[PDB]
């Protein structure tokens, strides 16, 4: 039915202008020594990246989350984590 194992994960951007394009999204991370060995989604409001490692989301949010002004606005980033699902019923065990 509708199950999946985790894995592969995405970052999540926020505080991105009306005006930002992928163009210099792409620009920007590339421009910061910060190349995306995935994919790249841009959003109305925010945008998704794929990180290659752990240790790479860590770096490239450090330097460019709070270090990177796009539109003269902070471009914020983290990790693109929901756990967001309403519980109707108790537990055992």
């Amino acid at each position: 039915g509708s199950s999946g194992s985790s894995g592969m994960n995405k970052l999540y951007i926020g505080n991105l202008s009306p005006a930002v394009t992928a163009d210099d999204l792409r620009q920007l991370f590339g421009d910061r020594k910060l190349p995306l060995a995935g994919q790249v989604l841009l959003k109305s409001g925010y945008a998704f990246v794929d990180y290659p490692d752990q240790n790479w989301a860590i770096r490239a949010i450090e330097t460019l989350s709070g270090k990177v002004e796009l539109h003269g606005k902070i471009m914020e980033v983290d990790y693109s984590v929901s756990k967001k699902l309403r519980s109707s019923g108790p537990s055992s065990g």
